[PDB]
């Protein structure tokens, strides 16, 4: 048994190392210590001081240096007996305070122990390096073990959700929270791997193909949906809820993926030191000479959509090698050789479209002097270069019932070219998902375990509509944890009348949530929609209306004195300033019909489905207007949350160690802000003084 064999990889990599004689001598000491702030300015940096004396309400301790301080006992962060350092469950700590919880996490982290239980949920601190703990051997160890019999691990929480699904015959969900780069996606991959193993079928010839396809579905979406941002080299630019389905016997019957709002703006713009989607780089590097030739491809520096950030490479990653993986994932899933080539023609097409350089003519209208890029794109897409040309600069619209040809200037033509690009990429992503889903859904499920992997809370120098939608989602996931951890728990106790005194844990993201998606009174999204459908509305009339409604009226809103185009929203993870530029068009997500017409007549079959298929090319109509991006997203986020409520949830809180993606550098301030806003210690207090 590996569990008990101290010489195993398990003990080696998942268990705390045996202390020595000198450590024992320290462990049996009678001295008592306290965690204090050497600087009262920096409350997150602590040192350990020894308590030398005590009055009825105070403690006098010594500081690392030559001095002595006194503190009220009710204001003291006592240090747990060292025997607790490295404990696998922090609900077991004598003293439960901030420095105490961080210290234990730090102790384990320094030994590459990234998993630690914090009551009923698991905490995960990003190692930022590889650790040999997700091997098939490790999987087999956790197979069927009770949470307290084995070490903290993502495999452990997975098996528990699994047994609960079988024992209670109820649906389960694994909610992995964390800001950008914290490790949500890696752990998500692990939960899938584990379930696929312990619950898959290992018959031969035809058998186990499903579980292999389930696994191969991730690398495809990652190539089209992930990209390098300043916070993560493999940031997920789309949200995801994966449904692992099981039959009545408890065997994987299949799975479906529900994607959420891809960043469609990234295809045409990346800020300095960021990349466009990985796929653009894997194609340009992994394509053969013929493909490269029949596609009119060149190097990254040759494409406007790939040479503006100044970054075409990611340290330690080979796009060429990555491309081989992607294509192999597509094969296994089932993408015909034809479909794939179409998929790359689109990628190549999008690249050429970004090369089209519009210029002014003799008048205000725009013209296209060089038609190389235009011709190239038209070729790979299989569309009439002249139809496409007029559809870009002179799209036709109705003026009443009259058909009027527009003559878009340079700026307008470029924006229209970008809208096409984004619609193009956006629909492709949805097609890929649809496709994969038809492969994985081959049997009526009896039960499922939902694994959520959203885009994490993020902040950049410039925050736009995209960031608001992302942080709004994180804000709701957090309230989901607060709701379940405290509100429902206590609402239960008090219902049974088990003699409980209500506790206010001070965790509530409702005010921030209402400010964003509030309807009555109208929140930010509601006002955005109003203005969005108001003809004479501008980004300036939108910000003015936003300030008007919330400035000095809502505690979570702020009208900055340093700017006229930004507004702040106080989230659980911090205040974020948002730039209002282009919000109206982003929410409208416009696309000229002449452009759609031009592509509905494409020779390529994939391209044609993206423009003739209702689910992909059609847009819901909220009456006289198309449903807005905000209204649809608010709507889809509401379904999810309603789906989660119908399951038994298990939380995994990923914690990022620092802001530099560096291993072995656990930064207190970075880590303590997360433990605080995530409500980790309150999560431990409810499990400790309550009735689980
Ligand atoms: N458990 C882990 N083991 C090894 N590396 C990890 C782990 N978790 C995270 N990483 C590293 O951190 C990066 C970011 O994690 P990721 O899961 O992609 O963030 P996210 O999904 O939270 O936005 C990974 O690409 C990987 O380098
Ligand atoms: O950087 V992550 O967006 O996948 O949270
Ligand atoms: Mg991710």
């Amino acid at each position: 048994n590996p569990i008990h064999d101290r010489t195993s990889d398990y003990h080696k990599y998942l268990k705390v190392k045996q202390g020595d004689s000198d450590l024992f001598k320290l462990t049996v000491s009678d001295k008592r210590y306290i965690w204090y702030n050497p600087d009262p300015k920096e409350r997150d940096s602590y040192e350990c001081g020894e308590i030398v004396s005590e009055t009825s309400d105070s403690f006098t301790f010594k500081t690392v240096d030559g001095q002595d301080r006194q503190v009220k006992k009710d204001d003291a962060n006592q240090r747990n007996p060292i025997k607790f350092d490295g404990v696998e469950d922090m609900s077991e700590l004598s003293y439960l305070n901030e420095p105490a919880v961080f210290h234990n996490l730090r102790v384990r982290y320094n030994q590459d122990l990234i998993y630690t239980y914090s009551g009923l949920f698991l905490v995960a601190v990003n190692p930022f390096k590889r650790i040999p703990i997700y091997t098939q051997e490790m999987v087999d160890i956790f197979k069927g073990r009770r949470r307290n019999e084995v070490a903290p691990h993502i495999f452990a929480i997975s098996d528990v959700a699994y047994r609960s699904m079988l024992d209670d015959r109820q649906n389960q969900s694994l909610l992995i929270t964390g800001e950008s780069g914290a490790g949500k996606t890696e752990n998500t991959k692990k939960v899938i791997q584990y379930l696929a193993s312990v619950a898959g079928r290992n018959q031969a010839n035809g058998s186990g193909v499903l579980e292999q396809q389930i696994l191969q579905a991730n690398p495809i979406l990652e190539a089209f949906g992930n990209a390098k941002t300043t916070r993560n080299n493999n940031s997920s630019r789309f949200g995801k809820f994966i449904e692992i389905q099981f039959n009545s016997a408890g065997f994987i019957s299949g799975a479906s993926i529900q994607s959420y709002l891809l960043e469609k703006s990234r295809v045409v713009f990346q800020s300095e030191t960021e990349r466009n989607y990985h796929i653009f780089y894997q194609l340009l590097a992994g394509a053969t000479a013929e493909e490269k030739k029949a596609l009119h491809l060149a190097g990254p520096e040759s494409f406007n959509y790939l040479n503006q950030s100044g970054c075409v490479d990611i340290k330690g990653v080979s796009d060429s090698e990555e491309f081989k993986i992607t294509r192999q994932a597509m094969d296994i899933v089932g993408f015909s050789q034809e479909e794939q080539m179409s998929i790359f023609k689109i990628i190549a097409g999008i690249l050429h479209l970004g090369n089209i350089k519009f210029e002014k003519g003799a008048g205000e209208g725009a013209v296209l002097k060089d038609k190389t890029a235009l011709n190239a794109a038209s070729t790979v897409f299989g569309v009439n270069p002249s139809v496409l040309e007029k559809a870009l600069m002179e799209p036709r619209i109705l003026a009443g019932r009259d058909l009027v040809a527009q003559h878009l200037n340079v700026e307008k033509s470029s924006s229209s070219r970008d809208a096409l690009v984004k619609a193009l990429y956006g629909r492709l992503f949805l097609w890929l998902v649809k496709k994969i889903n038809n492969v994985l859904c081959q049997e009526r499920k009896a039960y499922f375990i939902g694994v959520l992997d959203i885009y994490g809370f993020e902040i950049f120098k410039v925050n736009s509509f995209e960031q608001l939608c992302i942080n709004y989602t994180n804000e709701k996931l957090q309230q989901f944890f607060n709701h379940h951890m405290f509100k429902l728990e206590q609402e239960e106790y008090l219902k049974e009348k088990i003699n409980w005194t209500f506790i206010d844990f001070g965790l509530d993201s409702q005010a921030t949530i209402d400010l964003i998606d509030g309807r009555q009174p109208p929140g930010i999204l509601a006002l955005l929609d109003e203005q969005s459908v108001f003809p004479n509305a501008t980004d300036n009339t939108l910000i003015t209306k936003l300030h008007s409604h919330f400035s000095k009226k809502n505690a979570k809103y702020e009208e900055p004195r340093f700017s006229k185009t930004e507004f702040g929203v106080t989230h659980y993870a911090g205040q974020v300033m948002y730039e209002i530029q282009d919000w109206l068009e982003k929410n409208k997500d416009p696309l000229q019909q002449d452009l759609e017409l031009c592509f509905k007549d494409s020779s390529d079959n994939v391209v044609t489905k993206l423009f003739n298929d209702p689910n992909i090319a059609s847009r819901a109509k909220k009456g006289a207007n198309f449903i807005t991006v905000a209204a649809q997203y608010k709507e889809q986020l509401a379904s999810l949350m309603a789906t989660l409520e119908t399951t038994n949830p298990h939380f995994v809180r990923c914690i990022i160690p620092n802001n530099k993606q560096l291993p072995a550098k656990l930064e207190d301030k970075v880590v303590l802000d997360q433990l605080r806003c995530n409500g980790v210690l309150e999560g431990i207090r409810i499990t400790r003084k309550g009735f689980p």
